[PDB]
């Protein structure tokens, strides 16, 4: 059993470690009309994604049998909750109550992988006019209403960390033999956040056969993004995206293919 | 051993036309000034999703006493683009200088695998609507009373045309779909958070009590659901849409002999 | 050697009459002015839906010392129509150009299967209410006071009339019922919206500890079930009415030998 | 080997008199104008409910040194009446033509089977609360200061008086009670809406971890619960009563010997 | 198989049961501005941490075998959830009705292990000026917008009770192969608080391997914070944090290890 520790941290907007508002996006600005509906970069929520480098294992991948890393677990934390009982920042308040906290909709997902993560493109407007420098639906096919829907032509590959925006694409699940994803949504304007935190859980990754991912060039492929909701600060009613950093423990073990 | 077949279906929320630039949602709902003039256009109303797939003929010789079937084991599935819904940026009403309000409302999901169309019984909220000619509905298979407000049992029909048995008037028969396995979960609210959870590690059993899966008569594999995940209001007012997302079917196959 | 029996019963939300064009909703809901004038109709009011369902005869002769019972074992049960709540372009209340306000607030879920009618323990949150003629409640089997409000081990009824036991007024009783398994769910609240899952795949085991069945006391299997989904506003004005859905019953039965 | 042992008890809400109008109820329930003059009057507090049921003596001669005691295996518990919420025709607030205000607020849920009284822990939201003679509260045991507020190691107790102990400042004591079992649950909120489930077909263990129940000291086998549902708001007012339920419990015991 | 049991009293500001506040917050107050952000000490809750001395095993500690006290399991319990049910209190009402009760952000956590929790840094905000005799990540590392979301540097042991924020210190999820820790986060203004509580839970303590915590130096370390959320006196719209007492009843046995 070979353990591989990493955290990969939100790419919220704000993917810049020097910038002030560092783990969250640029306050939200909102389409006048569909047609003109064009947001800036730092102000929508991305994936994460890691490849992780594993020990070279065949001396020679020339031999009709050789050895690949399988994931068999993982232990997967979102770190920072208690950031969130944080009340005293420059926050929106009600008379002389409490700052009022992040809260609004939810996104969590992880996935571990022997290679990347297969994404699927789905749209709430086709009429979107995207930023230079994503990845998005209209980089592969031919964007119109059916993306709206399921276009099987809006298919990609998670390899750029920060890029890849979650409110084009889905985990894909007609692909993504070689990965195992997780995730959970829950919407609304202003729901309270919910997580549970322990070092005490690990999640199985072998699938009906008892293979789990195998780490295609030696190396292990982590994605994730864990959107906890809206901020608010008490400058104004503008709000930005709030994130947090997950934690990744995967075990393997050497497994001989042909 | 076993035959992987998969599928997605796209919602029917009532633009069902993929050239129309709200497909994947309703019309703007209208709603009824009176219990008697109470006519939903077709656009504006929710539908069922199916689709028949056709699997690999088994026997080449249909006089044979003993013969082959598929039978549905297992299923993957997966309601994609729950991740759509953190797009609070489009031209959505909003609060002062406030994100987007997002999608909200009742949540409708049902999904089934068989082995011949799902069985459907009648059932409405008002035995007094009027429903446009070319959907079917309870007036299509009997005659529509106060009786339809609760169980009548003459309202049978089986989910044969996508986009067109409305969910309003629909539910499926408990009494009956012997060859299919449905499953199904609803919300209400008019304001309520959609919640969805997705993966691709999680299989659902389709054998029944006696280890039997469906059985796919004439060589098809029956698809049908619904993913009505609330209402979208665009910035332009406060009229609503429906909004519904596809759904993945990967479904496990394997050789049944059955004595003819 | 498992006999099925299946059956469909409708709610009882107070327009109790198939012919009337609300019935599976109450009348409009009226609110006493004083403790001591509180008088709710008859049709205002949500009532226990009950069913015995007649069973093959077993024993030619009724004087022998071993006799066959009916002993139900399982049950598949279903509420039909959570599909309907999904109109909301029905004559409702609305917000501005928004969707017609779909049924919220208070649900009750109760099922049974048992050989006997259920017994029922009477309980009322006031004892000073005047219940109309036709209705059986706590003042047909006893002396109302007080005590009515908390456990009053007087307050004994079997549930042996459908839509007569208001659910206002009738538990079933956990110190008796030893022939029956009951089961339900509650969920207050004005606005609360309503929360519903249905599929074929599920089937509760009704052996009790003993390995035992309910025993079918006359060849009577009693059926018996409430699903209140909360109130329907009607877009004339603020009067709400109870909205019920019927309830399906798949039971599996065996025959047992018992000693008389 | 199994002796059963079944008892309803009624819930203690502040009116603790069941000839009184409002048994089941507090009294309206007031609130201090400043935190050194909070006087609750003992009608507006819901109390822990008791009671032991005397259990068949087993012992003719205690100078023994072995002896039999009932140990408590298992329990079927239930909190009977939920359906009494579904009246909205009280005189109840109501907005325009809507129906009765049900009961809505804080939930608290308790129920303990013990060999003994369940040992209670002191502790308060405030120090300086003034409470009424006659009740037992952490002052009857200890100098209560501002430790109250949190964990104050000499406020200990035995719930050994039905209504007289206020819920508000007595916790289940989790450093004792090795002799009982007790399992509860809180549920804030001002108009939270109330939840429950019932069912005859649930069975809770009362084994610990190596296999024993608890032991029937005294052949006494101690019930106690709690059952606040939330508040009622009457139609006169904005004035709130706690509602409160009664609790079933039906224990099987079998004989145990120990070593006197 | 021995019985260890400690009550640890939450630290929610007012963390003197002198004061008549004892189990809250001082009143909360809110930033003018990012810059300006400073929470006096009484205004956030802290992790409550203890070491409970347990007896001494080995004689001679150069042995290359020895005995730990490993922890198998534990009981835990949050204490007082009755007391939120007082609705009769100086607090806000609406016309004649209760006391507006406890309701808001809730924050659970509980940790068993043979060494102190390893805490990783973490902040709302980088620009945040902690008070004096506080330890926080500045106390650790070099505090930057890299505070916001994972700072490899930002490393501590919580070993102090009442000085380490929750606002800024999260279980290292990294390390902490010697504790097992739970927790839960409920956010929201107004969210109404839940509890279970039983004494008929066990936690079980093992690792994968069958391997508890290991009492290094004969100590058993207990931590937690159980935040209900914020309660509002009536003299006014200022909030204080409300936080319970927490039980541990854990359960050890004697380990052989190689030194
Ligand atoms: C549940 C109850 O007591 N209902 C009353 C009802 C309501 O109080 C009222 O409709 C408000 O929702 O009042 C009813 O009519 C009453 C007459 O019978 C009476 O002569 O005059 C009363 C004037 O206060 C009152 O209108 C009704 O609507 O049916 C009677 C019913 O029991
Ligand atoms: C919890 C508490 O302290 N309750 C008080 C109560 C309330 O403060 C009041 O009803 C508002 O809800 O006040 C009570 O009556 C008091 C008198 O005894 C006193 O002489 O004058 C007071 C006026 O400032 C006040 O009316 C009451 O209503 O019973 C006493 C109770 O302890
Ligand atoms: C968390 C924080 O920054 N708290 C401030 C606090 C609040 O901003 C204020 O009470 C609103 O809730 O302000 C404190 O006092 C300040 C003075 O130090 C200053 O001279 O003037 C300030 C406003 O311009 C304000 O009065 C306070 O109330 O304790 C200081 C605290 O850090
Ligand atoms: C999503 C979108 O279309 N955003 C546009 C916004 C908003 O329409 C307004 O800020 C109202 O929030 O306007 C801009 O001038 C801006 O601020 O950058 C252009 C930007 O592309
Ligand atoms: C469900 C229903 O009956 N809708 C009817 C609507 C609505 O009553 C109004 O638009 C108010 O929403 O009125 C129409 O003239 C329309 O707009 O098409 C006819 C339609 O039949």
């Amino acid at each position: 059993i070979t353990q591989i520790e990493a955290f990969l941290n939100p790419r919220m907007g704000v993917n810049d470690e020097t910038n002030t508002w560092y783990g969250f996006s640029e306050q939200v600005t909102v389409a006048t009309a569909r047609e003109t509906d064009r947001p800036p970069k730092e102000q929508m929520p991305y994936y994460s994604c890691a490849r992780i480098p594993l020990p070279l294992l065949n001396e020679d991948m020339t031999c009709n049998t050789l050895l690949m890393w399988e994931a068999v677990s993982v232990k997967t934390e979102v770190i920072g909750s208690n950031t969130l009982m944080n009340v005293h920042d420059y926050m929106t308040r009600t008379d002389n109550g409490v700052g009022h906290p992040v809260v609004g909709s939810t996104y969590h997902m992880f996935a571990v992988g022997g290679e990347p993560l297969d994404l699927q493109g789905i749209q709430q407007s086709h009429l979107v006019q995207y930023p230079e420098g994503l990845i998005v639906p209209k980089s592969v096919t031919d964007v119109t209403a059916k993306i709206q829907c399921l276009d099987p032509s809006a298919k990609a590959k998670l390899d750029k960390d920060g890029k890849y925006p979650i409110e084009t694409w889905s985990p894909d699940p007609s692909r993504n033999e070689n990965t195992r994803y997780f995730g959970n949504y829950y919407g609304g304007l202003t729901t309270p956040p919910v997580l549970t935190f322990t070092n005490t859980v690990t999640t199985i990754l072998l699938d009906e056969n008892g293979v789990g991912p195998l780490c295609k060039g030696d190396g292990l492929f982590l994605s994730c993004c864990d959107v906890m909701g809206w901020f608010t600060a008490g400058s104004g009613t503008h709000q930005r995206f709030r994130g947090l950093p997950r934690y990744f423990n995967v075990q393997l073990r050497k497994r001989a293919v042909r």
